RNA sequence: GGCUGUCGUCAGCUCGUGUUGUGAAAUGUUGGGUUAAGUCCCGCAACGAGCGCAACCCUUAUCCUUUGUUGCCAGCGGUCC
């Protein structure tokens, strides 16, 4: 990753002066048209060696999820994990998947089954009422938590997008000593995450550069 | 003990795990619509489940098939009708 590729995306683009969060000052370079400037120069050095960790942790065997949930980034999100063999949520953070694994696990295994009777024939017999509530049970349960199916078991990395707008899983990592690893504007709050890369998160181009860059380091890890 | 009346055939009453609070407790069960209904759809730090509501039960209203006695008489023969 290079400055001039991060400056090209409008990654240097802020947030408004009057909403600002002061535990990143530091990170912040100046300000024009009523805009905070994010200081870049400290933004390449921490992505390159959040870069490192991640692929390093993936030589390490740690299966990882992509936290995504905005209406218009969810499809960069899902398929920047699809293209790398690691998990992904792009629809509302289901409170308490990981701190209460043991009553959503299950679900897991409603939606297989009811999987296997849509694609395997059972979807005909029934008086032709049931099928509705069958076929809303799939799309809501693809929906929700049908990016995790083949999960199996607690993850060793997550990969956060919006840390103000995703900090209930950030909450739940924390509580089990997870590795964090977000993108943080600046009106975020940097205290729960232990590798922060700074820069706007609002661009799709910026996200989805993050995305590709953190792919391509996975796919690199991998290649090991 | 068993059995019964009533609020009231009113739409309500709880639990496991998670989270919030020093704590009694709270959330879920709140919000916009909608229904006879905690009935259903959408959103939501909650995710699921149970007793209730509704369905399964009896009878009535239409038609179809089988059997015709002690029940019936449209088409034929006789009549004490
Ligand atoms: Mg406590
Ligand atoms: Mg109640
Ligand atoms: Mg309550
Ligand atoms: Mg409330
Ligand atoms: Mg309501
Ligand atoms: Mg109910
Ligand atoms: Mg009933």
């Amino acid at each position: 990753v290079s400055m001039r590729d991060m400056l090209k995306a409008g990654v240097h683009f802020g947030h408004q002066t009057r909403y600002w969060n002061p535990k990143m000052k530091p990170f912040i370079f100046g300000a024009r048209n009523k805009v905070h400037i994010i200081n870049l120069e400290k933004t390449v050095p921490m992505f390159n060696e959040a870069l490192a960790e991640l692929n390093k942790i993936a030589s390490r065997k740690g299966k990882i999820l992509f936290v995504g949930t905005k209406r218009a980034a969810s499809e960069a999100v899902k398929d920047a994990a699809l293209s790398c063999d690691q998990f992904f949520v792009n629809h509302r953070w289901l409170g308490g998947m990981l701190t209460n694994w043991k009553t959503v696990r299950q679900s897991i295994k409603r939606l297989k089954d009811l999987e296997t009777q849509s694609q395997d024939g059972t979807f005909e017999k029934l008086t032709k009422k049931e099928a509705l509530m069958r076929t809303r049970e799939l799309e809501k349960l693809e929906n929700s938590l049908g990016g995790i199916k083949d999960m199996g078991g607690l993850p060793d990395a997550l990969f956060v997008i919006d840390a103000d707008h995703e900090h209930i899983a950030i909450k739940e990592a924390n509580n089990l000593g997870i590795p964090v690893f977000a993108i943080v504007d600046t009106n975020s709050d940097p205290d729960g995450v232990d590798f922060v890369i700074p820069g706007n998160d609002d661009a799709i181009r910026a996200v989805t550069l993050y995305l590709g860059a953190v792919a391509a380091t996975v796919r690199e890890g991998r290649s090991q």
